[PDB]
């Protein structure tokens, strides 16, 4: 439950929100395979609510388990899972099993969705499946936040053996079809009774698609805890990970300046974190680059996001999640569509970005470089930490990569990069190609040392070398 089950040599999941199957297996080997990427968190891929617009929220109102999407259908995501498993890259499934829908409508697969009645046809659900409505309106209220219904949403009754079954059965349908793990929605609004059942009814992985004999699914679940509520983040750590909200917020704040980076010489479990093997961390996720407020760090604020991305990605804490957006300007907007409302590809560029509305942070070199380095880094932990007491750090991972930061002030010093004597490149300001650094370059002398140098108005405030990319 607390093992991502990732390929060798590869880290990091990557959320690639609102694709299509085909253009995720795609994905997997021209892209996320080469960069040695372990993992694609998918939109959720079962039938949900069909609502006016369609916003990207409709994806959260489940409508039945039948795997028929704008993202497509069983014999897509089929082709999807084959491809990217081969590639060695897992699929991580979006599991909304808190609720059904808000309101009435028809899903993406012509199911009906009687909200009034609570009646879901497709399932089946009736009202017998679901928790007496009432209004989830008390944080400080345990058995409100769980047994009511967020904004609306029929709360399903996950205590009842006949829902567990339906829970049950629909994720391992999903680990039959290859699935990795799941990200599990509003975790904070079920019991941890009933999903530690639900979990420990998974089967193990499935084999043939190259997962190793007893693997069991990776775990992780949403539980927003940023403190000073009944529920604790603490209460599910039990049977699998938890996204780590704190993480970013904290981060986020950091690195706007908020707090100087000095004080990230004991980043961790101190700040009031969760332990790192618990932990699925990440700068942003689909909600909060929203309505996060102004703490959380976006692709909208490119600078400070990619420090705090290149920080997540080269220190040990935590698996790490990687937001990859369609841009947006309303927060309702759904991803681009057609005429028909079809999804609109993301198309890849000239220059390796992506085409249509996809802001494919993913492809950002920044983004890649560091999940470059996480790969070569891999077993180490941070040594020679340098701070000037400001806002300017410095730190090695072993002997196997170097990473220095600067938020106030140019960087310009000698330090023990305690890695092995070459000429390194720069992986934030370019990478090694065809025997050459195309960025920033520095020389490693014998005892370690280097003449590290980061002005703060160059286009990134990171500067990072391994041993990976070394001339
Ligand atoms: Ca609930
Ligand atoms: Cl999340």
């Amino acid at each position: 439950q607390k093992d991502a089950n990732f390929a060798s040599g590869r880290n990091s999941i990557v959320h690639l929100f609102e694709w299509k199957w085909n253009d995720i297996a795609d994905e997997c080997e021209r892209f996320l395979q080469p960069q040695g990427f372990g993992g694609v968190q998918i939109s959720p891929p079962n039938e949900y609510l069909v609502a006016d617009g369609r916003p990207w929220w409709e994806r959260y109102q489940p409508v039945s388990y039948i795997i028929n999407t704008r993202s497509g259908d069983e014999s897509a995501f089929t082709d999807m899972t084959r491809r990217c498993n081969d590639a060695g890259v897992r699929i991580y499934v979006d599991a909304v099993i808190n609720h059904m829908t808000g309101m009435n409508g028809v899903g993406t697969s012509g199911s009906s969705a009687d909200h009034d009645g609570m009646n879901y046809p497709a399932v089946p659900y009736g009202s017998g499946d679901f928790h007496s409505p009432c209004e989830v309106n008390n944080y400080q209220d345990a058995d409100n936040v769980r047994n009511c219904e967020l904004v609306g949403l029929r709360d399903l009754n996950q205590g009842s053996d006949y829902v567990r079954g339906v829970l049950i059965d629909y994720m391992n349908h999903m680990i039959d079809l290859g699935v990795a793990g799941f990200r599990v929605d509003a975790a904070k609004h079920m019991s941890p009774g009933d999903l530690s059942v639900i979990f420990s009814g998974l089967k193990n992985l499935n084999t043939d698609y190259g997962f190793a004999d007893g693997a069991r699914p990776f775990i992780y679940q949403e539980v927003i805890d940023l403190g000073g509520e009944a529920i604790s983040k603490n209460e599910y750590t039990g049977f699998g990970c938890v996204l780590e909200f704190q993480f970013g917020v904290s981060l986020g704040n950091a690195f706007q300046g908020g707090n100087q980076l000095k004080n990230l010489a004991n980043w961790g479990p101190e700040w009031g974190l969760l332990e790192g093997l618990d932990a699925v961390v990440f700068v942003d996720n689909h909600d909060n680059q929203r309505t996060g407020g102004s703490q959380i760090l976006t692709y909208k604020n490119p600078k400070p996001y990619k420090m705090a991305i290149a920080f997540m990605l080269a220190h040990p804490y935590g698996t790490t999640r990687i937001m990859s957006s369609f841009d947006f300007t309303d927060n309702d907007q759904g991803p681009p569509q057609d005429g028909s409302g079809n999804l609109i590809s993301p198309g890849i560029n000239d220059d390796n970005t992506c085409s249509n509305g996809y802001v494919c942070e993913h492809r950002w070199r920044q983004v890649y470089g560091m999940v470059g380095f996480r790969n070569a880094v891999e077993g180490t932990q941070v040594e020679n930490w340098w701070s000037n007491d400001d806002n300017q750090i410095a730190f090695s991972r072993g002997s196997q990569g170097f990473v220095a930061f600067t938020n106030g002030g140019d960087l310009n010093q000698n330090l023990n990069t305690g890695l092995p004597a070459g000429t390194y490149c720069d992986v934030i300001s370019g990478e090694l190609s065809g025997g050459s650094c195309t960025g920033k370059s520095v020389t490693v002398g014998d005892n370690g040392s280097a003449d590290i140098s980061l002005g703060s108005a160059e286009d990134d405030g990171v500067l990072a070398i391994h041993v990976n990319a070394k001339l």
